[PDB]
């Protein structure tokens, strides 16, 4: 583990780091959230904001640093602040940016800076290959509705990773976390569609927790299943 001001990074494969940030909340303590670094060739793509504008700048002065290499695109998952709430320190930096088409629809209500660019889906889940330009090794996936209406997740092609963001929790968690936005009627097809989709990840890097191995899609599924 490396740190780079407030900011945590790991190296999880010889192309790709996690990208880990921390919010206090009073009485509550302070919360990871978790991105991923790829490296593509001549680029580097992004997974996920931190929580700020301020801790993304970090993300992009360490990527300077450790990998010198431009940063091509960002890829967030949903309309919460951990995964888009340093959206204004990508596009200050001049880096397109992409999410769901239902995620940047619903950012301004959510107090979130939209995407860019807008990511849609086939019936199957799988994105539409014209909306997502130059993605390199980014798969995108379309689960379904789970922990919110636009979660969207995604795999890293060439590599046994795949990135459930907050659809997917680790199999010591004790609860599915925040369930205000989630749809817990479909949460558990939802989070076993991503593992379909996924079929050959062995290491599922998730939100709020060091990466796990499969366990973590069938434990959250099997907690969904409770839900309905
Ligand atoms: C604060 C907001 O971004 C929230 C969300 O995206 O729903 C963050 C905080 C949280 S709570 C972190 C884990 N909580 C466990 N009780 C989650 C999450 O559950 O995925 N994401
Ligand atoms: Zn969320
Ligand atoms: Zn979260």
């Amino acid at each position: 583990d490396q740190r780079f001001g407030d900011l945590v990074f790991r190296q999880l494969a010889p192309n790709v780091w996690q990208h880990t940030s921390y919010l206090d909340m009073p009485g509550f303590g302070a919360v990871a959230s978790n991105g991923l670094i790829v490296r593509d060739g001549g680029r580097v793509l992004v997974v996920d904001t931190a929580w700020t504008d301020d801790q993304t700048a970090q993300i992009l002065n360490w990527i300077k640093q450790e990998i010198n290499l431009p940063v091509a695109l960002a890829v967030v998952t949903h309309a919460h602040q951990d995964k888009m709430g340093g959206m204004d320190a990508l596009h200050a930096a001049g880096i397109a940016t992409y999410a769901n088409a239902l995620s940047n629809q619903l950012a301004p209500q959510e107090g979130m800076v939209a995407a860019q660019h807008s990511l849609t889906f086939a019936a199957n889940g799988w994105v539409e290959p014209a909306t997502a330009p130059n993605f390199g090794p980014l798969k995108v996936f379309y689960p379904g509705p789970g922990h919110t209406s636009d979660n969207i997740t995604v795999g890293i092609d060439g590599t046994d990773i795949a990135f459930g963001g907050c659809l997917i929790k680790d199999s010591k968690a004790k609860s599915l976390g925040n369930l205000g936005d989630a749809d817990t009627e479909h949460y558990a097809a939802s989070a076993r569609a991503f593992g379909a989709a996924f079929p050959k990840a062995s290491m599922i890097v998730m939100s709020h927790s060091a990466p796990d191995s499969r366990a973590a899609i069938t434990h959250t599924a099997r907690m969904a299943d409770k839900l309905r």
